[PDB]
């Protein structure tokens, strides 16, 4: 009986101060995407060939307009929004600490090496959740309105084992190393 019902982002207004992180933590985002590729063979060109290996976002984050850097921004205000419709608090309190390929060559910093607390853990996973939420939601409104079937992630996040919940996960853990990562101090107040 899934009622998906992610907490309300809409009229959630981000302080300006946190400008700048999302355009790092963009760029840091755009700049793993891209190693994992450039890694797997891929390499810049016009079209989106997966036979050829070749995609036209293969190129520094610098390259890409505003409008285009909100691939990556948009979905980090919405995680950011959600954070802040819990009342969660987002401070700076410290400073903000293979072969090489033909062209572009993107090295993100590693975030194995950065450790989350059992809080942030648990930070992680309620966003997470809400991850799983966001997509459900709008996934049985499409459904329904498109008169669709059904789709097994259909059902409570509570319901999925550790491995079906891993790539919701690594979208929070991978946000709240980086807010670490760059001296901000994150808590459920």
């Amino acid at each position: 009986n899934f009622d998906p019902r992610p907490v309300e982002t809409l009229n959630v207004i981000i302080p300006e101060k946190l400008d700048s992180f999302i355009n790092k933590f963009a760029e840091y985002t755009h700049e793993k995407w891209a190693f994992d590729k450039i890694q797997n063979n891929w390499s810049y060109g016009e079209n989106v060939d997966e036979e050829l290996k070749t995609h036209p976002m293969l190129r520094p984050y610098k390259t890409f307009s505003e409008k285009d850097k909100e691939i990556y921004r948009w979905p980090i205000k919405e995680s950011l929004k959600a954070m802040i419709a819990w009342e969660w608090t987002i401070e700076k309190a410290r400073e903000g600490e293979y072969d090489p390929r033909e062209g572009y060559n993107p090295q993100p910093p590693d975030l194995s090496g950065v450790t989350l607390s059992r809080e942030l853990q648990a930070m992680a996973e309620q966003l997470a959740e809400n991850y799983h939420n966001t997509w459900g939601r709008k996934k049985k409104q499409e459904l329904e309105a498109k008169g669709g079937g059904t789709h097994p992630l259909l059902v409570p996040y509570d319901t999925l084992t550790a491995k079906e919940k891993a790539r919701d996960r690594e979208k929070a853990q991978e946000l709240l190393k980086f807010l670490q990562m760059n001296g901000y101090a994150v808590t459920r107040g």
